[PDB]
């Protein structure tokens, strides 16, 4: 049968985390992060927040030895249909995220938040 | 752009003529008035082609499928194994959208 393809069991969850414009400006739960469940620590894909000018993000290490900081891409503006009126949110990509994982964020976003 | 993924049932098979009945589920995108099918989801490994009758009614359209990706979903009546086919020449971006939609909507193992 030629070759063999197999998709590993990967799941996309979300969690509250800190973010900001400076290294120190990252403070308690100002955004929501999209991450991947992988054995070699968590792989954060994108950030979703209500702020327009964010550059850094903090995450506690999976083992617990310390903290990690990640650079953010320029945000992508989009609108969600919220029952209490449409709300505008800002979506931040990881500074070095490839277009493949970018699509995963979009498919997960359209499935976890009400778009358009 | 703020894009949303919808799904529909369609026909597929191993040959051009083998595309019959309703043996697969397709992931498509709402673009302009038309539809952009991204991937195919079915319970068969034989699939190579997929057919759609044209909306106007002049004929039918066929699209070549990539080698399937095997995966297992947790269904209440026992785990079922499904095969996922991408459309020929799909860019890595739209590939993730199909994968991202599945990983957030279905429990795999």
């Amino acid at each position: 049968n030629a070759m063999n393809n197999e998709l590993s069991p990967v799941a996309l969850r979300q969690m509250s985390c800190a973010a900001g414009t400076t290294q120190t400006a990252c403070t308690d739960d100002n955004a929501l992060a999209y991450y991947n469940t992988t054995k070699g620590g968590r792989f954060v894909l994108a950030l979703l927040s209500d702020l327009q000018d964010l550059k850094w993000a903090r995450f506690p290490k999976s083992d617990g030895t310390g903290t990690i900081y990640t650079e953010l891409e320029p945000p992508c503006r989009f609108v969600t249909d919220t029952p209490k009126g449409p709300k505008v949110k800002y979506l931040y990509f990881i500074k070095g995220l490839n277009n493949l994982n970018r699509g995963m964020v979009l498919g997960s976003l359209a499935a976890t938040v009400r778009l358009q």
